[PDB]
């Protein structure tokens, strides 16, 4: 028996002297202090754990230098590998944990380096393949009253690390039990080929033999060990010793690399208008050497008021109408989102910052002829043309304080005239784009969330855009009628018939494949293409418009802000790629690629690589052929596309979709597509639709979703009048369009009863295109129904008005159960006999005023 005759007192020793025996003589960090400004949400300065200090009093003892490739196994909160973040000589710091229910889950930190660490949760280190790097940490081991198990422990990650360790290799590696003849037999072994030494911790309990074989050291394993043992044999009889303690670690604040650039960026174009930001500030310019863009090129930054939110409030007046949902998670785990200059930045390193492969020779000869061929088309029945300050201003009726007190007061006019020639000439100086997170109820936290942004730019610089590529969306080149493809000035609740009306072509199956971040996979090549709009434009008209596509377009400027360790600031960069009007331009880009694909499936065309003549004409008869026939095929709003080709070669057809950027989501690259032989199944615009006969016989076809996705979205917002005038919203828009919901409709009726009438909704219900906000109104709920599904939906021919809700209908059971419903549940029910109850508890809350009964007896 080795000194584990400690082990044989230790765990068979009172379970007082234990917490006691455990503290007495250590080395504590005081972190009452830490854990509470984290749960407080405070994101800065703060160790996640008690082992960003262990790691410091190594790394500050020279034991382990850390540096380059620094990969953790089984980072759990984050303790190494955030401090390695603030460390120098790092570059790069990969996570990894097991994590998951009963194991530690990763926390994210806004601490100095944090870019610089990405943290894996869901890992089982055991089974993933070792990576080059240049230092490799390790924290396993769970200890046990049983040392034979332990022995086995901590061979098994000896054994693990081994697979990790190269000669060249700095390493930090808790070896959980290391007095036993396995391990010291093993130590022996490792330490011979990779040298270090074993160093027991001063800040570790007293309660396990933790020791650490660390790179830099050196040491005689044997005696290293029993000298713990002796020394953790002691402190049992020792009278209880207080416990030194130190200060966390202080793990600071803000973003560093300036190491790698890649972005050559033409400053002979976003030149004279980096100057004027500098100019307009100075008093503040610097060069953040720290910043974390790689993609993107950087040019300075300025002190900026912090701009953004993480909140969410549940909207408790839909909350207290939706008692049976509580404790359904897909509504009771549905944050917003957050626009923080932190998670900003944390969305920026992971989408924004990317770049994408040109495409090949010969995919750039598809791309170029398809659109040479579309634009061609899409304007057999239409011209272009400038649209008039007049209709500007008049746009401004929704779509300087203000933005209609900025139009009708000259001083724009001129200011928009001055930059106007300036264009003309050749030149921007007004043109940046100001980036924000678009708040959004997106699920997911914990107690979280996260996606989106938004280029918001320069009221005026719009003028000059919307002059140029307004006529797009404003003489409806994109509509069906003149695209075939485009779905544009069409009501959501009318995009069902669109697709019902696509089923009836003859075809494979219809397909929805979703493109993976659109906007950040446009190419320059799909930047060039729809710049020959301009081919069929001339005079004054083009200029303009060549500038917009040639200056703001290929050559933008953005503003961006994110926290250094003194302040907001807001970064100025540029890049050259990606996309920003931009839904004519990425609804006519993805027909193209759709029809690239189509080609594709039906071998019109072999290689991407290079197309060959024979090939590039194919590709032109084809086009000329059956391009409208294709175009018919799809229903294309944007970047979501449902698509039914006339085979399901389809699936597998996807050189040419991965070159061009536009890669699909949540699935193996070369992997083929998910038909659906359903259209009451395909997804188009966040909805599904389905076909509900009425009582008269007519075909409504109606959109439906996860009926957990709109309840939860609709108990949170961004006084109890403020937010019972938003359920409301929700509400007179479940009607109308959710009707055929049992729940949904029971649960609208319950809260126009309990919010007074008179009360007009307000703030907006989705941020989706195609709704038509008809619920808005203060009309008679059943006047509006009429007026969208009977009185003026084409797809319905007898215009027979319905006079009641009882003559409207549900959907069938199962298929509001399959969406999501829980009618045929004793919650449901109890929920709906007492009802109205909680109607009462929030009419006794909204203060006493005028109230309808639209309950059904
Ligand atoms: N097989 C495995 N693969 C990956 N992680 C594991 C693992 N087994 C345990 N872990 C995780 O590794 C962590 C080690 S204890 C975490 C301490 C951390 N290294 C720090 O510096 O503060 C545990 O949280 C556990 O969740
Ligand atoms: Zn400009
Ligand atoms: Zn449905």
């Amino acid at each position: 028996t080795l000194g584990e005759k400690w082990k044989n007192r230790l765990n068979a020793l009172g379970k007082s002297e234990f917490q006691i025996y455990k503290k007495s003589g250590i080395q504590e960090v005081d972190r009452t202090l830490a854990k509470e400004g984290i749960k407080r949400g405070e994101t800065d300065h703060h160790a996640v754990s008690r082992g960003s200090a262990k790691l410091r009093w190594f790394v500050e003892r020279n034991l382990v230098t850390p540096e380059g490739k620094v990969v953790d196994l089984g980072c759990g909160r984050g303790g190494w590998s955030y401090y390695c973040g603030g460390l120098k000589n790092v570059k790069e710091v990969k996570g990894l944990t097991k994590g998951g229910p009963g194991h530690e889950e990763p926390i994210p930190m806004s601490t100095y380096g944090w870019n610089l660490v990405r943290l894996q949760s869901g890992v089982d280190v055991f089974f993933t393949p070792p990576e080059k790097c240049d230092t490799l940490l390790c924290d396993i081991g769970e200890s046990s009253p049983n040392p034979t198990v332990e022995a086995g422990r901590t061979l098994r990650v000896l054994n693990l690390v081994e697979n990790w360790l190269n000669n060249n290799t700095q390493f930090c590696i808790k070896v959980l039990n290391p007095y036993m003849p396995s391990v010291i037999e093993k130590m022996e072994a490792l330490q011979r080929k990779y040298g270090g030494a074993l160093v027991r911790n001063p800040l570790s309990r007293n309660s396990t033999h933790e020791m650490y074989w660390v790179s830099n050291a050196s040491g005689n394993i044997v005696s290293s060990v029993n000298m713990i043992s002796r020394m953790l044999i002691n402190r049992f009889t020792m009278r209880h010793k207080k416990a030194t303690y130190e200060p966390d670690v202080d793990l600071g604040s803000g973003t560093r690399n300036i190491g790698i650039e890649s972005e050559t960026p033409n400053l002979d174009i976003i030149g004279k208008r980096i100057e004027k930001i500098k100019q307009e500030h100075e008093t503040s310019w610097h060069y953040d050497q720290d910043h974390p863009y790689k993609t993107w090129a950087y040019h300075g930054s300025y002190e900026t008021k912090q701009t953004g939110s993480a909140s969410s409030m549940v909207n408790g007046v839909v909350r207290l109408l939706t008692k049976p949902w509580d404790i359904i998670p897909m509504v009771t785990q549905m944050a917003m989102t957050d626009t923080t200059p932190f998670g900003q930045q944390r969305v920026f390193k992971e989408k924004v910052d990317t770049r994408t492969q040109e495409p090949k020779e010969g995919t750039k000869k598809l791309m170029k002829i398809t659109a040479e061929w579309l634009w061609k088309e899409l304007g057999k029945k239409k011209t272009p043309r400038m649209c008039t300050r007049e209709e500007f201003t008049r746009k401004v009726r929704s779509n300087w304080k203000s933005a209609r007190e900025a139009v009708e007061d000259s001083g724009f006019w001129e200011l928009v005239d001055k930059e106007r020639n300036l264009h003309l000439e050749g030149k921007c100086e007004t043109c940046v784009y100001n980036m924000m997170g678009k708040r959004e109820k997106k699920l997911g936290e914990f107690g979280a969330k996260g996606s989106r942004a938004i280029w918001y730019m320069w009221l005026g610089a719009r003028f000059l855009e919307f002059e140029a590529l307004g006529f797009l969306n404003e003489d409806h080149w994109f509509s069906r009628e003149n695209s075939l493809s485009g779905v544009e000035g069409e009501g959501l609740h009318k995009l069902g018939y669109i697709l019902r009306d696509v089923s009836k072509k003859e075809g494979g199956a219809m397909y929805a494949d979703d493109t993976a971040g659109w906007d950040t996979r446009i190419t320059l090549e799909d930047l060039k293409n729809e710049e020959m709009v301009t081919n069929h434009m001339e005079g004054e008209h083009k200029k303009l418009a060549e500038a917009i596509f040639k200056l703001t377009y290929q050559n933008k400027v953005v503003r961006v802000q994110r926290p250094t360790p003194r302040g907001t600031v807001m970064d100025i960069i540029s890049r050259r790629d990606q996309r920003g009007v931009t839904y004519g331009l990425n609804t006519f880009t993805n027909m193209e690629a759709q029809l690239i694909r189509q080609m594709e499936g039906e071998g019109v065309f072999k290689s991407i690589q290079h197309l060959t003549v024979t090939e590039e004409i194919a590709v032109k008869n084809w086009l000329v052929r059956v391009g409208r026939e294709r175009l018919s095929r799809m229903a294309i709003s944007g970047d979501d596309c449902v698509v039914k080709p006339l085979d399901d070669r389809f699936a597998s057809a996807l050189t040419a979709l991965n070159d061009m950027g536009k890669v699909r989501k949540d699935i193996q690259q070369w992997e083929p597509s998910r038909g659906w032989n359903d259209w009451t199944q395909v997804p188009f615009c966040s909805h599904h639709f389905h076909e509900l006969i009425m009582k008269d016989g007519r075909v409504l076809v109606v959109p439906c979703r996860n009926q957990d996705e709109l309840i939860g979205r609709a108990r949170i917002s961004q006084s109890l009048r403020e937010t019972a005038c938003l359920g409301k919203s929700y509400a007179q828009m479940w009607s109308l369009m959710y009707f055929h919901r049992r729940d949904l409709r029971l649960a609208a009726n319950a809260i126009c009863s309990a919010v007074p009438s008179h009360w007009v909704p307000t703030s907006r219900t989705t941020w989706s295109i195609h709704a038509t906000h008809e619920w808005m109104t203060t009309e008679d709920m059943l006047t509006v129904w009429n007026r969208v599904w009977i009185q003026e939906n084409p797809w319905m021919e007898d215009k027979t008005p319905v006079e009641s809700w009882e003559e409207i209908p549900y959907l069938g059971k199962r298929e509001d159960q399959w969406c999501g419903s829980l009618i045929g549940l004793t919650s449901r029910a109890t929920w709906a006999k007492n009802i109205q109850t909680a109607i009462n508890q929030v009419r006794s809350l909204i203060g006493n005023e005028e109230y309808t009964d639209y309950m059904p007896s």
